[PDB]
């Protein structure tokens, strides 16, 4: 019942234990009696009084082993004794480390900074399906990374005009078609009717090119329906499914990794609903929290950031988060970070140079933005990334490249 | 493409439109330039330039209706015209109103206060189940508040351990035996086993006693599973299923929703992970927006606070949260607040007085907490209440109830 | 008849080490093996579904390396595959093995225990599958 | 490749690990490389040459941490790492220990006498379901 029976700065915690390391301000306590209780709370919570305590009791407690100060603040870095999971739900996980933990009226802020879990814990959930590696083998791309554009403007299209600037789109050379994090299904665009089209489409221009071409199509929504719609999309045969995990939810990705276990659907995620924690530097959680949650549970592509004025992104925390994702781990495959954020032909090379051949670069507006129209925007993003790549100057890749040249030459026409 | 169309200080929105407000910090953009990106994000995003403009695209439009200045910032509202939304997925609806929106660079802070929808998109929400109103018919109780506890310790408890303080809890006059958010199944107390024996104990007390009793026992988990386990707890016929609403995900209570639909099963939320932005405020979504997205899905109860130095909540909120949730609004149904906060006997009087006799007071610790032990804590904590009720100063209630004298008078040797 | 070796006897190799490969790290020593003449791919008798070798993932991949090696030799080859574990499981993956087109399976039948051999035979009725059996545990009175 | 890398008797095993004691008599070796083999045998069997050793064949490797001598023969108790066993099949389990481990050449008898699960492997069993208990 004494917050401060959770610590020990001494104590040393076994291959079989998991940690979590958090971020925090007391508030009104020592900075024990905090990260006491930051351990009290995400176990067994308080008392040792009255009633029979529970065997087990004793043995599922939570320890704060490492509490050093770190700016305004601290560290603690608490170790957890795996009787207080229950392994594979990683949703029962965070009821522990991400629950009340961040209501506790004793601190003023506290932020989920990263958690390592024992082989015993993570040997429980499959990883991503497809990883950097599956997606990589059935688009076809062993090199570059991979392109694709949500179209601007995000809603209102019909089943109809989605195919034409699909076609366009992946005409010039996008590997992928994404829709947007907010684009399901409505009347005018209803999910069934767009699948059926677009799918066709997809494939005349397999036909047409002779490159791959897929579509991160958006099954988000209750997982019903979710299922149900993945069912679909893995019947006109896509390999891939875009999942909002913030918003969709826990639970429901988890479900959801086991359905495209089995359509052998890849999926990719979208943060958007993050930055409602994953921002303030003193409280919430930390997009690489995060991006580990659900690279665990197998996601095979995840938003991170970007190298470009527009998302002016940490780059250390942008290179954290990324390298993380790329990382090994075990029997847990590499995910693909996405590289959102407002980029364009000029800024493939630095990009690049910055984060590996290894990314899905996801660009709308500097495609859609083309003066040449969307098509001829993939060509040159393409070029843009062919001739990184291959070392090739810009301006020498444009001597060659007209849609390059002139998107170059353009996007010097905005800046002053 | 231009922010500002996004903007109309002047407009006036329809009964059939969507309105949000919002508090925001612009950062480097006019307080009008901020609010007009809120709303390019939360609905067509941007462009106006190259290819075919999206038919409908022009009327899916998002727009400012009102920006005052308040605090250090500022307030928008921006209305929303139903053809931005899949009306029913309430998850899709935070796509675009709690996504990106929470990321874009000009803003420094940006909080979701409450939002309003039109019947038009509220008629497709079926609301609680069983509301106040429901809950109250079948546990039996037309007057009182209804009381529940968590035990302490909150984990390792075994199958068998638990029924036995589930039985004094039940047995001095609890009303529910309350799960800990953390609490699912472990090796030592499985959920199929725990289900088993706690119902037949749970009945064997109404046998016992002449009242109800019920366990808001704990489902969460991945969707699949929280489904199975529901459709057990409906086994051995409980009217109530316990779920981590901010954990567990959107999309995930939906289809639960339907689910508890199914078996007749009241739903009881638990906002253990919200702390994460239903706190800053400045940033995220306050506890009542959340409320709402969750009273409409329609969960039956939720936690809100109190009325108590351990959980110095901010009255005036508490208030508007609750009052919320107890309020007429059409067709959903009322739902019960969860008094959470380490509550006790003699808070009981000030604690109704001011928040109704329509409460679900749950307070694990007062009772745990009785120094004659859980069971005369429960009649404690009954007591502490009838007399409330009833008028009763509650040091004539203890001339007549001993635990809630011994109680009071222990509560006292604990405070100088 | 379904290899197509109607004369030489049968050839077929267990990897060693014996565990911890990888669904990869299987794939390309397969490959191999299968690529100088060998006829069988044989699990073994310990080796089922692990962490960094899951039995579904596992199945999927080898089927196709088996196949590409068809393709390229024009030699049969096949893959003792080992569907050992509870009887559903044992179910369940022969269901798969079938389904990327094994016409083997390997089971333990010392180990794995009577009763549920025998509806597996059943099973392989059904599914069209050949099955091989390892002794493993025998020497407990065999000896 | 060498029966005696899996032995070593001043090893200490961690509470994640599974040991199984066993009665054995050599027939033709030291009764270290016999102890040795069976653990060589249930587990990453043998073979340190030719091509690429699977990376987690070095982790998955079993481990002889006592042989006393007891009897006409011995007592070997050998400590499993649980990257060997696939957790919940406790079938797979005896393929590596209750195997060809009684078939080797290199023993004249080779007897299971008991072993302990570490939580993590036990905790994936549900042990009765209704026990002495339920039962009564």
């Amino acid at each position: 019942e004494w917050y401060l029976d959770f610590v020990d700065l001494n104590y040393e915690p076994g291959r079989d234990e998991l940690i979590v390391e958090y971020y925090f301000e007391p508030n009104g306590v020592s900075p024990e009696e905090a990260a006491g209780r930051i351990a009290s709370e995400s176990s067994i919570g308080t008392w040792t009084t009255l009633w029979k305590l529970p065997e087990m009791a004793k043995r599922s407690m939570a320890k704060v082993f490492y509490l050093e100060k770190h700016g305004e603040g601290y560290i603690a870095k608490i170790a957890y004794p795996l009787t207080l999971f229950e392994e594979g739900s990683l949703v029962q996980l965070f009821s522990a480390v991400a629950g009340n933990v961040f209501g506790m009226k004793a601190l003023k802020n506290l932020r989920l900074l990263d958690f390592h879990p024992p082989y015993e814990y993570l040997r429980h959930f499959k990883g991503p399906q497809f990883g950097v590696q599956g997606i990589r083998e059935f688009m076809g791309v062993k090199d570059r990374p991979l392109t694709a554009t949500v179209p601007k403007p995000k809603m209102g299209w019909s089943v109809e005009e989605y195919a034409e600037i699909a076609y366009e789109l992946w005409s010039g050379g996008i590997d992928l078609l994404k829709d947007d994090e907010n684009f399901t299904s409505f009347p005018f665009n209803r999910f069934e009717e767009r699948v059926r089209k677009l799918y066709r489409v997809r494939d005349r221009v397999e036909a047409e090119t002779g490159e791959t071409k897929e579509y991160l199509i958006n099954i988000t929504g209750p997982v019903n329906i979710m299922e149900k719609r993945a069912e679909m999309v893995a019947n006109e045969g896509g390999q891939y499914v875009m999942i909002d995990i913030v918003v969709a939810g826990w639970s429901a990705l988890q479900y959801m990794r086991e359905v495209t276990e089995d359509l052998g659907l890849a999926i990719h995620a979208h943060r958007a609903m993050h930055a409602a924690f994953t921002r303030n530097p003193r409280h919430g959680i930390t997009m690489l929290a995060l991006a580990k949650a659900a690279r665990m549970i197998g996601v095979d592509q995840i938003h991170t950031g970007t190298a470009v004025g527009k998302m002016a992104g940490n780059y250390e925390e942008i290179k954290r988060i990324n390298d993380f994702l790329l990382s090994k781990w075990e029997h847990i495959r590499p995910v693909f970070p996405v590289a959102s954020g407002g980029l364009h032909p000029g800024l493939m090379p630095e990009l690049i140079r910055l984060f590996g051949k290894d990314l899905v670069i996801q660009a709308g507006g500097g495609v859609m933005g083309h003066p040449d129209g969307p098509r001829a925007g993939a060509k040159a993003l393409r070029d843009a990334i062919d001739a990184a790549i291959e070392g090739v100057d810009l301006d020498e890749k444009a001597k060659s490249s007209p849609e390059l040249k002139k998107s170059l030459r353009e996007v010097g026409l905005s800046k002053a």
